[PDB]
């Protein structure tokens, strides 16, 4: 692990615990093995707390900020959800799915014209048409 | 960084004028050159508020300017997403994507430029990266 100073250092800086190896990537995967456990058998406050976890050990890492936003849409921490999404998306530049939850995210917070714009994004850039339908259907819907 | 900013809020839980006054000296700043200055103003603007598209776009940047490509694009990206309709954030994303030996990512933000947006000087821009790679 990391001595002390090391940690205090990285707290000072900006910097991840990742960036410092501070735990080994074998266990990283198994903490992120356990909190998709925890979500797929709906404990989902044990859930929350190791994609908490895992976003503060690395929160350049997509996949445990998306995983982290699921909870909070599941939990109806609609903006916050929204919030992740939107940099789990800059940080991947690739993939729309984060665009589309966004957009059922707006839907709850009473922003119809943001949840299509998001649709519309989906449906304007990504070459995954699978993820288009579900996007069309929303739109579909108005 | 900006962005750990935004996580790390979200992990844990001024009128617009007044806004828009602050953004005005930040770019006072970059205009005159003082890169450091206008640096912090746009940093404590996208602590404030960072789900601005201008306040993003602005610090993005002046990392663009220093050669932080990486931390550049990760900004254009947030501001795409946020403002949707824009296509200069992607134009400078690919320039980036080029500097950091991306090149098809670069590919790919150019081609979307071309066929998305509006601005007629933006796409021939875009074109001219394209006829490079
Ligand atoms: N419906 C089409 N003809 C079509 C064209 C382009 C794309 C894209 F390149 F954007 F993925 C996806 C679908
Ligand atoms: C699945 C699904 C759920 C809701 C809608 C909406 F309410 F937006 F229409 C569309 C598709
Ligand atoms: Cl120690
Ligand atoms: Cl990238
Ligand atoms: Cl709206
Ligand atoms: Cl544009
Ligand atoms: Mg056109």
């Amino acid at each position: 692990g990391s001595i002390s100073t090391a940690v205090i250092d990285a707290i000072n800086s900006g910097a991840t615990l990742k960036d410092i190896n501070a735990i080994p990537d074998d266990m990283m995967d198994d903490i992120y093995s356990y909190a998709y456990d925890f979500y797929n058998k709906g404990r989902i406050e044990e859930a929350e707390v190791f994609f908490r976890f895992l976003c503060i050990y690395d929160f350049y890492n997509v996949d445990y900020i998306m995983g982290l936003a699921a909870i909070y849409q599941i939990k109806e921490q609609f903006q916050q959800a929204a919030d992740l999404y939107a940099v789990a998306f800059a940080l991947g530049k690739n993939d729309y799915t984060p665009v589309f939850h966004t957009g059922q995210c707006q839907l709850r917070l009473k922003a119809p014209l943001k949840a299509k714009e998001c649709f519309e994004l989906v449906i304007q850039h990504s070459n995954d048409e699978k993820l288009k339908i579900k996007a069309q259907s929303y739109l579909d819907a108005i």
